[PDB]
């Protein structure tokens, strides 16, 4: 049973929860709340590079989010069936992660900048990303980005889109394919559950989380 | 023959040149110098997500540096021989990239901050990274980080270490294993060449590059 190390919040660990969940893998969590708990962690030589996310899985202590996600994907058929597949998934993933980031950084912005920034997400999404995906989808008619099966790209995309919708509720408006895709995915049972209550799915970060994060580091 | 799109400078494309070179793969370059050349590129629908690096390879237009490096690695046995291997390489790579970044951002700093920042690289390297590697090496006695063969992790590490040494010439001092490793690697012919003159190996970014970069974007 995979163990997740991280503060209790979304952060960067979210995508991990997301994948795990989708894979229908149950896992546990050990929360950081202090610099000190962190210290012990590092002190124990648990964090390969002194930082979290760290995930204990398959007798390993994985670090590096991308690294981790790739592991799990590979452990559960979320990584395609060949190089070409793999390759796409990969790029889709990296690109998305780039957008997701804005979300990730958001909370630590100077409230004033927070706003400007929302507007910016909106534009990148609309302009840079959503279109790519819409097209892909539009052009193969399948319910998955790649190879007619759920992949890592789908989960990150989903993750992100929702997250974005939390800030810009209508962002999808011009992307009827993306809308459909989103719906269906969310219907996948694992996901459906994850989305439901009492999931390890974290909420949008609050003042506290931030504080704490600032505290731990 | 792979074609590299990017301004004429190191930037993030460097690691690509590095890997290509090490793989002993010849490739070409198309330089960006203007917003406009960029526009056409995007206009043509060449940049999957509107940005560079972009690399034309194997009839593809790869984008996302990590994405690309993984491709090439996979095309040339720089990615290990199994999941466990792969997995390490991956993490080593991600971690290194994190350090390399400092280098990457460096030039665009307010000269005043540039200095503070050097000091910081020094510390992270010394404290966070170098030690991990030294240990690894120290503990298996091999000339490669992973599986007794050159991998992607080795190239990025090399890349970075040198780059760092360009700013903090003695950074390696306390890491006799890392020193040895570095030497030997640099002796690998491909590399040796890459390091020699008339290689596609770019130099440390100058005022111009910066300017240009600022210009293109």
């Amino acid at each position: 049973r995979p163990k997740l190390h991280y503060p209790n919040g979304r952060g960067r660990m979210e995508s991990v929860r997301w994948v795990l969940a989708a894979a229908g893998v149950e896992f546990d969590e050990e929360f950081l709340e202090t610099k000190e708990q962190l210290y012990k962690l590092q002190d124990g030589n648990h964090l390969l590079f002194q930082q979290v996310p760290m995930v204990e899985i398959d007798g390993m202590k994985l670090v590096q989010t991308r690294s981790i996600l790739h592991y799990i994907a590979d452990k559960h058929n979320l990584f395609g069936k060949n190089l070409k597949e793999r390759t796409l998934i990969d790029m889709y993933v990296e690109g998305t992660l780039d957008l997701l980031e804005l979300l990730i950084m958001h909370p630590f912005l100077k409230p004033d900048d927070q706003q400007k920034e929302v507007v910016n997400m909106a534009q990148k999404a609309i302009i840079r990303y959503f279109p790519v995906f819409e097209k892909i989808l539009r052009g193969h008619g399948q319910s998955f980005l790649v190879g007619n099966q759920l992949s890592l790209a789908d989960v990150i995309l989903l993750q992100t889109i929702l997250a974005l919708e939390e800030k810009i509720p209508n962002i999808l408006s011009a992307f009827p394919f993306l809308q459909e895709y989103t719906v269906k995915l969310s219907n996948i049972p694992t996901i459906k559950r994850f989305l439901e209550p009492g999931s390890k799915k974290k909420p949008p970060p609050d003042e506290i989380y931030v504080r704490t994060v600032y505290n731990i580091f």
